[PDB]
């Protein structure tokens, strides 16, 4: 434990091991810090507005959609699967947490100590043209969602011995700046990504730039430092053709990261 020097379970490497996420990660705090819809004009709301509109984009406006879509680094959120479920008839959420899983758990089966994604919910279907409303929106979304499964980017099989068919698509979302300590772990869990993709399957991968760190509270995590042209390089050397990537200006409060924006981005698999 450092108190706040540097990233907690990072001591020893500098980055924030794997197993710290297991301990001191807490999604209700976390869920409680980055995704409360209540106030729509925070720092916090304004990313989390524009994931939402991203990915409305790609899933609803754009041509991504499929049989199967593979979310990695669900965390315990949802919202980036609210777009994907008008595309993809099955998904897949998996985490390295088990409280993150144990929270995702509570709200597939929607019980009433799960937190409430209401709000956020709602704002994706005025998105989607209000074709529908909050409560059969999430209901579309829990009936989609098959596997809640352990997952490790690390590893050449990130999802385990879990056998699944090629997926058509893959979504990470504030994922690989957590999990991936350097670049070449980067470039490699990209590439075990792709291990379960289909041939020509998409990557949709929206993370921090330029974030050495994040705040949960007074618990700091650790973040890779990562530039468009490190994000860019990175992922074509992993076997992907990148469609497009998108920069945006707009970072977290001060109390909370040291972002200098975000990145969006689809990518093929060659
Ligand atoms: C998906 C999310 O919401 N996470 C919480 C935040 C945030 C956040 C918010 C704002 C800015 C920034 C930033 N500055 O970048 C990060 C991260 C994730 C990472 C994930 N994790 C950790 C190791 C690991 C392995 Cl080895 N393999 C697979 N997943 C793994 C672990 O489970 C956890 O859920």
């Amino acid at each position: 434990h450092s108190s706040g020097l540097v990233p907690r379970g990072s001591m020893e490497s500098g980055f924030t091991s794997k197993d710290t996420y297991l301990s001191h990660f807490n999604p209700r705090d976390y869920l409680e810090k980055y995704y409360k819809f209540g106030s729509r004009h925070s720092a916090e709301s304004q990313i989390l507005k524009h994931l939402l509109k991203n990915l409305f984009k790609i899933f609803c406006l754009d041509g991504v959609k499929g049989d199967l879509l593979i979310d990695i680094g669900s965390g315990p959120t949802i919202y980036q699967l609210l777009s994907a479920c008008e595309s993809f008839k099955e998904i897949v959420v998996t985490d390295y947490s088990d409280q993150n899983l144990q929270e995702l758990e509570k709200w597939l089966k929607a019980a009433p100590a799960a937190f409430d994604w209401s709000p956020v919910v709602t704002y994706v279907c005025d998105l989607e043209g209000n074709r529908v409303k909050g409560p059969e929106k999430e209901e579309k979304l829990r009936q989609a969602v098959k596997q809640v499964l352990k997952c490790d980017v690390t590893q050449s099989q990130p999802l385990g011995a879990v056998p699944l068919p090629p997926a058509d698509c893959v979504l990470s979302t504030l994922c690989l700046d957590a999990a991936c300590p350097d670049l070449p772990t980067y470039c490699r869990a990209l590439r075990n990504l792709g291990s379960l993709l289909k041939p020509g399957g998409f990557l949709v991968i929206m993370d921090a730039l330029k974030s050495s760190y994040y705040m949960i509270g007074e618990q700091k995590f650790s973040s890779l430092p990562l530039g468009r042209e490190a994000v860019e390089a990175a992922v074509k050397e992993a076997g992907y053709t990148i469609e497009w990537f998108e920069v945006i200006s707009q970072s977290y409060s001060s109390t909370m990261a040291n972002n200098e924006g975000l990145f969006s981005l689809v990518a093929r698999k060659l």
